[PDB]
């Protein structure tokens, strides 16, 4: 039909990539998985609540943290309703349902509850202790305002009509390289699984030419029937120095042995998850390539001692490596160590995957899946079997069974590091893939931050936009006509502002300063853009709970940075917002934002970590969402500034530092004393709390200027683009905690308590952080080595030591900043 063909036309300006381009492929994955990925996106388009998932209620099973039972000491809690601009108080218990709110209401006095302001619902049946909105106004001491409005009708998210004992042998041809020391260069050819090399077989050393010829049989030690499925030819080009890579994979989507002609045109380098993609790089005009043919096809006692070893083996970190003795003591006594769900990567990465009857007795062994099964769900084993060193489909299987089980918070909490595992899926449909859109399409919050994650990769990398856009244009296929309309104006909304973006930041040269005809050319673009192109309103990307509405066109501006970011403050399109204050966007091209994603989602796992322990370090994890190659937005803290400009105010502007400033600065911007008094709680607390998570994943050493703080307190660092000092607890902080260098006031003991508790905190789960700091560094940072790099989150949790040892060593950290004061800040200025 020529309604599809529109509809396909839509979902492609919708995805930033067209899922229908045969043009870079050699195979039909791609197809077959657009094909595939229909039965579970209509099953859970027919299994989903019209009623519920129209109004996507944002709760959680988990308990109220003790802090926040310090705020309900009546066991009560106000809401105050707005029927019609007529708003009425009402006492709540915690455990009241929003139904038992509406029979005592009118008792007091079908219908629903919204958030003033808000496309938020407390709505099904819940204690309304456990809606986000409530925490969060009670972690923030906010009044509960709601407007009495009707169900949004559940027909307006209406879903269109979906319409053998031979060696393995590999004949290289060539290299060609159309334009391009010569020296030399070679090819090698690994059998790959899981990163793990199979074997390896390489080519003579030949000059470097524009085309270069072998047409040379490599032989590997491998039998066909020894191929595991999701094995990787992985075609290598050196010259000491690797140059080009790419891959192949040996068995096809059908369990059919791969065989034929293949022209794989080749990834350039500038370990990393893009050394793992299928793809073949697209720009057929310039990249590199390589000939290959395949001509090859059908797919009861255990010592004391030892069970020691065994465990001691099981209870090590993800990193600790395994000796070939310990992976031989995991797969003799294997059905001991089934018996423990710690050992299961352990015992999955000892698994000689490059022999057909180790790979069934695995199999066989993962029938055994009682202990397993039966087991509470531990985010950090799953994320282990889901990360660059599991290829097999079963292995990752029982991870993604595992997280089933997680309730929508839990999906949020992990849903950018899971749709970043996808880039460690063998083949473009997996489990993972099909657990992604089934929740996707189960919860609007969730299909709205995958459509922006699987968005932010579809129009960055050309390693994974294939495969991320098949999935992306999957869930656009089911989430519904409502969504598909709030997509469409969120991207061409964004595309505006960075044109916008982009079109300014030419108009200035190297001097930071910004002209005064680029502000005049900045006040007429948004007042062009405002008058007719720009849509009504628009959601929120970061906070789709928000709907932005008109530019308030005289409070945008621009920095007179290197980069030319957008300062944009927009009006809150709802009437019924309890507020006037405007949304601010950053919208800012020249950084990655993608690694500010991932540090931020991190920041938030940590957090949680920490209310498991009745613990809030006062975290602020803005918004941010990377749109495209060094382009994309960032949330606006309202009422905040940077530690650089409260010394710039009056300390001067030639490096000096003075130590008061915070305070006074913190007291002038304090209405009341109490309120001051507050402030200076929140500062020693997120203080405490950006320090423990800077110095663990090792981003402490920053400069004053990218650190931010409220003007009630908080504190926050910001930008994470990319002599040393742990973190940053310089003296202008002491003096806010009480403390001339050498003191110790009450506010810096409280300091360092917090400090130790939230270190020891994240250190109970070590092995979750481990896994995701390892997947961070490989889906999301330039380049990376697997030795070095990922091994500091170790040290930094001081992995193997006794909790003693570990405070000790923060406090001695803390100690290290006392010391070295602003010796770091001034050499920034310094090295000029
Ligand atoms: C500090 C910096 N970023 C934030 O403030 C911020 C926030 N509010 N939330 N948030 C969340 C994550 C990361 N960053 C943040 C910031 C960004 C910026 C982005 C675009 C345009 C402009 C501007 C301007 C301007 C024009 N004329 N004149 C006099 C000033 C700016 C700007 O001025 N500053 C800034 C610098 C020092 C002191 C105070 C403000």
């Amino acid at each position: 039909s020529e309604e599809s063909q529109a509809f396909q036309r839509q979902l492609t300006a919708l995805i930033g990539y067209d899922v229908t381009d045969v043009s870079n492929v050699h195979d039909d994955e791609l197809e077959f998985t657009r094909r595939g990925l229909v039965t579970p996106r209509m099953a859970e388009v027919a299994s989903r609540d019209p009623k519920l998932y129209a109004m996507h209620p944002w709760v959680t099973s988990k308990p109220l943290p003790e802090y926040l039972w310090k705020k309900i000491a009546n066991n009560c809690i106000f809401i105050v309703i707005h029927r019609s601009t007529t708003s009425q108080t009402i006492k709540v218990s915690p455990d009241d349902t929003p139904g038992a709110i509406l029979q005592s209401f009118f008792t007091k006095m079908d219908f629903v509850l919204r958030v003033c302001g808000r496309d938020e619902y407390l709505v099904g049946e819940t204690p309304i202790k456990n809606f986000q909105w409530v925490r969060h106004c009670l972690k923030n001491g906010e009044e509960i305002h709601v407007v009495l409005d009707t169900p949004p009708d559940p027909a307006l998210d209406e879903v269109r009509k979906e319409e053998c004992d031979r060696k393995f042998r590999v004949k290289i041809r060539g290299i060609d390289i159309p334009v391009l020391t010569d020296l030399t260069v070679f090819v090698e050819a690994n059998i790959q699984h899981g990163q793990q090399v199979l074997c390896q077989r390489r080519t003579s050393p030949k000059p470097f030419t524009e085309e270069v010829l072998w047409n040379v049989w490599l032989e590997f030690s491998i039998k066909i029937k020894d191929l595991p499925k999701g094995a990787l030819l992985n075609l290598q080009i050196y010259c000491v120095q690797l140059l080009y890579y790419v891959n192949l994979l040996l068995i096809d989507h059908r369990f059919l042995l791969r065989r034929g002609e293949y022209v794989l045109h080749m990834w350039q380098i500038s370990f990393n998850a893009d050394k793992l993609t299928s793809a073949t790089n697209p720009d057929k005009e310039n990249s590199m390539s390589i000939s290959i043919l395949l001509d090859n096809h059908p797919i009861a006692e255990m010592p004391n001692q030892l069970r020691k070893q065994l465990e001691a083996i099981i209870a090590t970190d993800p990193l600790n490596p395994l000796t070939a003795e310990d992976k031989e003591l995991l797969w003799h006594f294997r059905y001991e160590s089934l018996k423990h769900p710690k050992a299961y990567p352990k015992l999955f990465s000892s698994v000689k995957w490059g022999q057909q009857e180790i790979v069934a007795k695995t199999y066989q062994l993962l029938a055994r899946r009682e202990v397993w099964d039966q087991s509470a769900l531990d985010v950090g084993l799953t994320m282990q079997l889901l990360d660059c060193n599991f290829s097999d489909e079963n292995v990752r299987a029982i991870a993604v069974q595992k997280l089933e089980s997680l309730e929508d918070d839990d999906v949020l909490h992990y849903l950018l590091q899971l749709v970043q595992a996808v880039k460690f899926e063998p083949y473009h449909d997996s489990a993972l893939a099909r657990f992604l859109l089934k929740r996707g399409l189960r919860n609007k919050r969730i299909g709205h931050f995958l459509f922006w994650f699987l968005r932010s990769e579809i129009a960055q990398s050309r390693h994974y936009q294939q495969r991320f856009a098949v999935i992306l244009e999957a869930y656009l296929r089911g989430c519904g006509t409502a969504m598909l309309h709030d997509f469409t104006q969120q991207v061409q909304v964004i595309e505006m502002l960075q044109k916008v973006t982009l079109d300014i930041k030419s108009l200035s040269a190297e001097k930071y300063d910004v002209s005064s005809q680029v502000i005049s050319q900045l006040k007429q673009k948004l007042e062009n853009l405002q008058n007719s192109q720009l849509p009504e309103s628009f959601r929120v990307p970061y906070d789709p709970g928000l709907k932005a509405g008109a530019l308030a066109i005289e409070k945008c501006k621009v920095m007179a940075s290197k980069k030319k970011p957008l300062w944009l403050e927009f009006k809150c399109a709802d009437p019924t917002a309890l507020s006037n204050e405007t949304i601010g966007i950053i919208f800012k091209h020249g950084d990655d934002l993608r690694q500010d994603m991932l540090i931020l989602q991190i920041l938030r796992i940590m957090e949680s970590i920490w209310e498991t322990e009745s613990l809030d370090l006062c975290l602020l994890p803005y918004g941010c969402i990377s749109t495209g190659d060094k382009i994309g937005m960032i949330e606006i803290v309202k009422d905040a500034t940077t530690i650089a400009k409260i010394q710039q105010s009056t300390v001067g502007n030639t490096g000096a530092f003075k130590d008061e400033v915070l305070n006074h600065w913190l007291k002038e911007k304090s209405p009341t004393e109490e309120k001051f008094q507050a402030a200076v709680e929140r500062f020693v607390y997120s203080c405490a709390g950006y320090c423990v998570a800077t110095f663990v994943l090792g981003i402490g050493d920053r400069h004053n200027d990218n650190i931010m703080i409220t003007e009630t307190g908080n504190l926050f660092h910001i930008d994470f683009g990319h002599e040393r000092v742990p973190f940053v607890l310089t003296p202008d902080f002491l003096f806010v905690m009480g403390t001339s260098g050498k003191k110790t006031s009450p506010h810096f003991q409280k300091f360092q308590d917090i400090c130790v508790k939230a270190y020891l905190a994240l250190r109970h789960h070590t092995n979750l952080l481990i896994i995701l700091f390892s997947m961070m560094l490989m889906t999301g940072m330039p380049q990376l080595t697997s030795k070095e790099d990922i091994e500091y989150i170790r040290d930094a949790l001081t992995v193997g030591k006794n909790e003693e040892d570990a405070k000790k060593y923060f406090l001695d950290q803390i100690e290290v900043c006392r010391d070295k004061g602003w010796t770091v800040q001034f050499n920034w200025f310094l090295h000029l």
